[PDB]
């Protein structure tokens, strides 16, 4: 097994797609914070497990640039991957929706409640594309593990095997990461096609 990640060198996102990256970053953050809140955590100045306070339970706009970038980075690289493997990533003539959603969020008459992507449909085409992206995430991890093992004088790891040989539970996080992004694109005015 010799995993080869899709190489993104020399691809750059246009500004319109970088903007979608930032929207998805905010989505990922609100998702994280919503889940944390449900688990019994709340904002505090200090992180304290005993009282369940976490300073990151606050609006995305109030995160540091570095804290924002932590959420942007994987989405940016995922979109570059789509371009590198040869797919088209373009705006649909959904052109008003992102702005309408932002205006609605701001209308008054921090409690995160991000889009529920369980209600978003993926064509059979897009489901096949999900699998390509999920396999690539596995290959990135696997190449990292192979190099790590080689740095240690060799050795084995049970998950250093092709994606298709993994169990469903073993594929789940990579599949979820791929599915979530495609579903977000679907309802943020972006179409990815072969």
């Amino acid at each position: 097994f010799d995993p080869k990640p899709i190489n993104t060198m020399n691809f750059s996102l246009p500004e319109k797609l970088e903007y979608i990256v930032t929207k998805y970053a905010e989505h990922s953050h609100d998702k994280w914070a919503c889940d944390k809140s449900q688990s019994g955590w709340k904002y505090g100045i200090s992180l304290d497990e005993n009282v369940k306070t976490h300073p990151l339970i606050r609006p995305f706009k109030t995160l540091t640039e570095k804290e924002k970038e932590i959420y942007r980075w994987p989405a940016r690289e995922s979109l570059k991957t789509m371009l590198a493997v040869g797919w088209t990533v373009e705006r649909t003539k959904g052109e008003a929706l992102v702005q309408q959603r932002e205006n609605e969020k701001l209308r008054s008459v921090y409690s995160p409640a991000p889009l529920d992507l369980s209600n978003v449909v993926l064509s059979r085409e897009l489901q096949g594309m999900v699998e390509v992206v999920a396999e690539n995430y596995h290959n990135i991890w696997a190449k990292k593990k192979k190099l790590e093992l080689e740095s240690k004088g060799g050795g084995s790891h049970p998950l250093l095997v092709p994606y298709d040989t993994l169990t469903a539970a073993e594929k789940f996080k990579d599949r979820e990461k791929a599915q979530d992004l495609f579903k977000f694109l679907q309802v943020n005015g972006i179409i990815v096609s072969r």
